[PDB]
């Protein structure tokens, strides 16, 4: 309910990390695993926090994963981080599965991490896999992630 406004100070310059700085911190009561949005998507969590800044990290972080759903039919997907700015994959989606390109993600809250039915992603690509279960899915973030002015913490 109570949403703090945030700048965001700082990027990350590990080739192998997307993660940024904010500058609010413990004294503005932000905490690790607070979710962290923008007027687009979900951007990722506080990871660590410090007197008046801290760490967040992004979904796009190859070691983060989001439940998701297809906006317009629920169907459920896991959304990993792929390492690139601007891109996600979609994990445990029937190769088969009712899902296109321009398809709207949004969070699940299955995880119990994030808030369920908030802008995720858009699916950019689908790649179908004879002999494989589950289709390649690529998406392009909603929020303006590395490049967000106004990062918002949920309390
Ligand atoms: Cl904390
Ligand atoms: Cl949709
Ligand atoms: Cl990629
Ligand atoms: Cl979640
Ligand atoms: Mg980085």
């Amino acid at each position: 309910d109570k949403v703090l406004v945030s700048e965001l100070i700082g990027v990350d310059p590990n080739p192998f990390t997307q993660r940024i700085m904010i500058d609010k911190g413990e004294n503005d009561g932000v905490f690790v695993g607070q979710p962290v949005l923008d007027a687009s998507g979900l951007m990722g969590q506080v990871v660590e926090v410090m007197p008046y800044t801290a760490r967040v990290l992004l979904l796009t972080d190859t070691t983060h994963s989001i439940p998701v759903q297809v906006n317009r039919n629920g169907l459920r997907a896991i959304a990993v981080g792929t390492g690139n700015p601007e891109r996600l994959e979609l994990r445990y989606v029937a190769d088969t599965a009712d899902i296109k390109e321009g398809d709207l993600l949004v969070s699940s809250g299955l995880g119990q991490r994030f808030p369920a039915g908030y802008p995720v992603a858009t699916v950019k690509e689908v790649i179908h896999d004879s002999g494989q279960p589950f289709a390649v899915v690529r998406a392009v973030p909603t929020a303006k992630m590395n490049r967000s002015r106004y990062v918002l913490l949920v309390f």
